């Protein structure tokens, strides 16, 4: 039912001529055995991931948020569970209503994260899913890159999830590789997308070089990296930098990553 | 154990632990230390991959809630990011879309859109006020081990007052600082098995089994007590099981009793709260 109600989603947005992206954020974890209780996790907090899902979202684009299961949610994750308990105090006894109450200083930016939010659900611009294992991923990114194939170079793949390499088809642990595990593997359901994929590679020289690769034969469109932010297309190179100005005025880095990607989709386009 | 590295500001841990738990008992307040959630081990140095032993947490913060309910000092060691007592009943989506808005913020929700929101926040708040409601986090073995006998050097003045109610999923193996495809994993120091009993000799101590099978649940319980000498073992089989050596309770979840909103955890407090009096 995934890939019914992925494909209504981009469809809908396709039709009013706006632009698609699908975030995948957080990270996948593999079974090491059958009942399976014990699991090898790719880390990620997946705060990279939700934060340009929002900007994404201030952008105008539709927003498909492939997610980690309980890693960061975008909004929410500026509000973590014993923020908001401790400050929201019910202001009174209702019609049908409840009524809260709570310092400003104590949950800053709340209201626009709330605004923000509900605006985009009233606009039916965000549909979340959620996944645990590589296996959820896998099924779940190709329900989702066959809902984008139809908007063509209107959709857009922001692949920042951490995807495990490794599987499993004193404790004895024996695992398979599965190299195309490295590649997008949207390209294969949506060839003519505008895909961008995330290396943790920290050297420049290693990165540009295998991202260069990388795009020639896989032939996605861009490979970021922090390094500063870099980012690699087969002709260019920009390493982005936060100004200690903008940083002091609450800017982030995805903020940054989002303006320079739309550009870049813009004229993909 | 020293092999482990000690998590940050563990001193400060200690310390803040043995102070919560020594205002309680003075006050002649019972106190639990409820773990919840699961461990992971690293497995190469500078780590982004890890094996994690899972559990939602979800037990574990329904349990502390109920314990709070009846009157308990409660310190929740527990996985950051795992299940929240109050809040894990209110997940982003559901309040992000909900709670709708002079230095002062006011907002408005359908309580039918956040069913018992209002009294969730109160009994947070309350337990806050009081001081009966002290949060650790932990994330690796190594975390959850220096806290947990922090924790347990805590609770020990306590005596008998004191309740470990154990439901975190602890890691069976690890990768020692030294000796860190096909990863081997050597078994964690059996020597840690006992560390509560230890520091806290006596304590109500309690286990918490996260497995469902009643044939793998029931010989692991009956394990527990001969040989780690915990005074109950509780789990979910649905019926919830308590053993103790001399009996063999099964708990069930009433039709009237899951219709009045009613939790088999707020069933198990009762019942561990009543064993821990006579205990006492």
């Amino acid at each position: 039912r995934w890939a019914e109600v992925m494909a209504r989603f981009a469809a809908r947005l396709g039709a009013q001529g706006r632009r698609v992206v699908l975030v995948t954020s957080g990270g996948t974890k593999v079974p090491l055995e059958a009942r399976p209780v014990r699991f090898l996790d790719n880390f990620s907090s997946g705060r990279r991931g939700a934060t340009s899902a929002e900007a994404f979202l201030a952008a105008g684009y539709g927003v498909l948020f492939l997610y980690r299961a309980r890693s960061a949610f975008p909004y929410a994750h500026r509000f973590p569970p014993q923020t908001w308990l401790s400050a929201l105090r019910p202001s009174g006894p209702l019609s049908g209503l409840l009524s809260l109450e709570a310092e400003e200083n104590a949950l800053p930016g709340f209201a626009e994260a709330l605004r923000s939010y509900q605006e985009a659900a009233a606009a039916g611009t965000f549909l979340v899913v959620e996944f645990t294992t590589l296996a959820d991923y896998l099924h779940l990114l190709q329900a989702a890159a066959q809902a984008l194939n139809p908007l063509g170079p209107s959709a857009m793949f922001y692949l920042a999830a951490a995807v495990s390499d490794f599987y499993v088809p004193p404790l004895q642990i024996t695992m398979k590789m599965v190299p195309k595990l490295l590649s997008p593997l949207v390209k294969d359901w949506a060839p003519k997308a505008f895909i961008i994929s995330f290396k943790l590679e920290t050297d420049p020289a290693i990165v540009i070089n295998r991202a260069r690769k990388a795009l020639e034969i896989y032939q996605h469109q861009v490979v970021v990296a922090n390094i500063f932010v870099l980012i690699v297309t087969k002709d260019s190179e920009t390493k982005l930098l936060l100004s200690e100005e903008e940083i002091e005025k609450g800017v982030e880095i995805e903020e940054k990553i989002v303006d320079n990607l739309q550009s870049r989709h813009t004229a993909f386009i």
